[PDB]
C-alpha cells in the first residue's frame, strides 16, 4: 500500500482526485473521488474547461451500451453514452477492469472552471446509480473480477492540499490510536445513525431522530458538514452563543457572506470543538468523533476583494439530510468497509492541529434507543 | 404601458430578462429579473459565456465606490467592484437613474453557458442587499429620484418563452377576473404567508405554520415551485397517490432522473390542480391560487438521449421555505405592490389552458388564525 500513499490531489473546496487511465491503450484522466455518488461519469467531448476527456474512438476495448443517462442535480446537470471499457489506477491496485463509463457528452454547472479533473468516480452503492440499479458501480466491478478486498480508505488532507486513496485495505501509517466503527444502515448512500451532538461538551437535548432527518451520509464529495435545518437552527444557536467574544455578521452564519481576519489575528479558541456520536457495532454502545474548529471554518483562498485570512462557515442547511463532507472527513481516516456493513473512523495522521486542542474518535459511549433515531 | 408589454424574454428554466442600458453613452445589456434578491449585478469582464459586458472604461458617467462584494450561493458565487452610474430601461419609463451596479469581476457557477442574460436585477429589498442593507437597491433609487409609483407586476408566459415587466403600475391586458392581494409580511425577500394548501380539493391536515417554516417568498429567480421537506414529504405522498393511474420512478419525484412521454400523450387529467391559501388582506379572510400540472410538470427542452416529450419535476425541497418560483408564476399576473406591502395576483391573461380545466384566484374565504402560520 505504500504505492497508494499520497494518490489523491485536490481541495475540499474542490474535491479530490485520484489518477485513473481508461480504454486501450491508456487515456489518462484525473476522476473525482465522490462517496455520495455511485456513477462513473467522464467527460468525453472538449468542453472548454477541461484539460483531458475520454476519446472512445482510440480505444481497441471500449463497448458501445446503446443507451443514455441524464443526471439532473439542484442547478446541475450531465448527460452521457452508457459503455464499458478497461479502467486500471496508476497509483492502486496492480489490475484492470471492464467497467461502466458514462461519457459525458452535455453538462451544466459540473465541472468547475480552473478545476484540473474530468470525471467523477461515484463509490456509492448500485440503489442510487442512474438510470437504474442495474447499472453496476465501478467498485463492485472491480471486487467482483479481481482478488481485491471489498473496502476502500480514504486519507484527506489540505492546509492547494492532498490525501490518499488505500484501496482494497487499511493503512495504518495514516491514522493514530484506534478505529471505531459504526454500521452502514443501509448500501445505497453511505448511511450512518448519529446518536447525540454536542457542542464544547454540552449537548442539545434534540430527539436524536432529528439528527438522520431523513439521512445522515458520509461523502467525499460534498465540502460542508450539512446538516438539517432543525439542527442547524440548533446548532448554530449554539455555536453562535459559544462564540461570543466577538460579533460576526447575521447573514454569515447562512454562507450568504464569508467572514475574515488577517495572519495570526484568525480567533481559534472562541469556537467550540463538535462532537457527533455515532451508533456503534454494539446494543445501546456509541463512540463519538470530535472535530475542531479549524475543520468547519475553511479558509477561502483567493478572494481578490481582499488581503486577509478570510473563511467560509463550513455547515449548512439541508432538505435531504445530514451529510459529513470534506470538512468532517478531513479530520480522520475514514475506511468504507463494503465486507462488514460499517464504516471506520480514526484520528488522521494529517488532521491540521494546533498546540492545545484535537481530533478525537474516543469510546465506548453507552446510549439508549439508537435505533430509533433512524428515520422510517 | 403599451410600450413595455412583451419586453421580457426567456424561460422559468433559464430565467426572465429584461433590456437594460448602463453608462453613458448607453451600452446595452440583457439582464435577469429577480425578485429573491437585491443587487443589480452585471458582467463587466469577458467570461467567454457573455455575450455582452459592461465596459466601465466607456462611461462618462460611472464612478467607483472603492469598494468590493463578495456574493456566495449553493456552489454559485460572484464577486464584484462597486460603482454608480446611469441607468435606463429601453422599454421601461422614460427616465434614468444613477442606480449601484455591481461590476462582476469574477464568478463561479453563476453564468449559464447560452444563455443570452449577462445580469442579474434584484427587485427585492434592502436588508438583502449585499454587501449591508446601506446598498441601495435599483428599484428604491427609482422611486427615489423619478415621478415613478413604488410597485411593479410581472407577466411571465412560455409554451423558449416571454413576458411582461410593467413599472409603475398595473396593465389590465395582462389578466383577467379580479386582483387578490396578500401583504408582504417583511420587506427583505417578497415574504407571504401561506394559510392552506389543497391537492386537487382537499388539504393536507397540516399545521400551516409548517407551509410557511422558516419563509415562504416569490422569487421569479427560482425556477421550481419549492416546498420544505414535511411539507413537500405531504405534497408528494398525496399528489403521487392521487396520480396513480400510472407507475412512474421513485426518483423522479426527488428530481434526480426526469420522465418521457411522447407527442400527444402527457397524461393531462391523472394530476391534480394545486391550491395555495394566501392570507388575504382582513383578519380571517383569505384567497386562493390554483395551480394546472402544466405548471408543475416543465417540458425539459433538448435532452438529445430521447426524442420524447419529457418533464421535470417542478416541485422540490427546501431548507430556507417555500419558494413560488416561475413555476408558480407563470399561472398568473404579479403585482408587487410596494407603496402598500401586498403583493396581487390575478389570473394571467396568458397562461397555459387547456379546454378543460384553468389557473384560478378565488375568494373570500374564511381562515381563522392566519397570523399564527408565519414562523418566528
Ligand atoms: C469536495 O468535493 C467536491 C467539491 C466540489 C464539487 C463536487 C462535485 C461536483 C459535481 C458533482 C458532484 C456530485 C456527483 C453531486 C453532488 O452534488 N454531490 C453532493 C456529490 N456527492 N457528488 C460533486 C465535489
Ligand atoms: C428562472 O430564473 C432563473 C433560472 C435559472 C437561474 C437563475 C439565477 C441564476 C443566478 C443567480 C440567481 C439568484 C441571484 C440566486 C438564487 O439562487 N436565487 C434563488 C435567485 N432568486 N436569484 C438566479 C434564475
Amino acid at each position: 500500500f505504500v504505492e497508494m500513499v499520497d494518490n489523491l490531489r485536490g481541495k475540499s473546496g474542490q474535491g479530490y482526485y485520484v489518477e485513473m487511465t481508461v480504454g486501450s491503450p491508456p487515456q489518462t484522466l484525473n476522476i473525482l473521488v465522490d462517496t455520495g455518488s455511485s456513477n462513473f461519469a467522464v467527460g468525453a467531448a472538449p468542453h472548454p474547461f477541461l484539460h483531458r476527456y475520454y476519446q472512445r474512438q482510440l480505444s481497441s476495448t471500449y463497448r458501445d451500451l446503446r443507451k443514455g443517462v441524464y443526471v439532473p442535480y439542484t442547478q446541475g446537470k450531465w448527460e452521457g453514452e452508457l459503455g464499458t471499457d478497461l479502467v486500471s489506477i496508476p497509483h492502486g491496485p496492480n489490475v484492470t477492469v471492464r467497467a461502466n463509463i458514462a461519457a459525458i457528452t452535455e453538462s451544466d454547472k459540473f465541472f468547475i472552471n480552473g478545476s484540473n479533473w474530468e470525471g467523477i468516480l461515484g463509490l456509492a452503492y448500485a440503489e442510487i446509480a442512474r438510470p437504474d440499479d442495474s447499472l453496476e458501480p465501478f467498485f463492485d466491478s472491480l471486487v467482483k473480477q479481481t482478488h481485491v478486498p471489498n473496502l476502500f480508505s480514504l486519507q484527506l488532507c489540505g492546509a492547494s492540499v492532498g490525501g490518499s486513496m488505500i484501496i482494497g485495505g487499511i493503512d495504518h501509517s495514516l491514522y493514530t490510536g484506534s478505529l471505531w466503527y459504526t454500521p452502514i444502515r443501509r448500501e445505497w448512500y453511505y448511511e450512518v445513525i448519529i446518536v447525540r451532538v454536542e457542542i464544547n461538551g454540552q449537548d442539545l437535548k434534540m430527539d436524536c431522530k432529528e439528527y438522520n432527518y431523513d439521512k445522515s451520509i458520509v461523502d467525499s464529495g460534498t465540502t460542508n458538514l450539512r446538516l438539517p435545518k432543525k439542527v442547524f437552527e440548533a446548532a448554530v444557536k449554539s455555536i453562535k452563543a459559544a462564540s461570543s467574544t466577538e460579533k460576526f455578521p447575521d447573514g454569515f452564519w447562512l454562507g450568504e457572506q464569508l467572514v475574515c481576519w488577517q495572519a495570526g489575528t484568525t480567533p481559534w479558541n472562541i469556537f467550540p470543538v463538535i462532537s457527533l456520536y455515532l451508533m456503534g457495532e454494539v446494543t445501546n454502545q456509541s463512540f463519538r468523533i470530535t472535530i475542531l474548529p479549524q475543520q468547519y471554518l475553511r479558509p477561502v483562498e483567493d478572494v481578490a476583494t481582499s488581503q486577509d485570512d478570510c473563511y467560509k462557515f463550513a455547515i449548512s442547511q439541508s432538505s435531504t439530510g445530514t451529510v459529513m463532507g470534506a470538512v468532517i472527513m478531513e479530520g480522520f481516516y475514514v475506511v468504507f468497509d463494503r465486507a462488514r456493513k460499517r464504516i471506520g473512523f480514526a484520528v488522521s495522521a494529517c488532521h491540521v492541529h494546533d498546540e492545545f486542542r484535537t481530533a478525537a474518535v474516543e469510546g465506548p459511549f453507552v446510549t439508549l434507543d439508537m435505533e430509533d433515531c433512524g428515520y422510517n
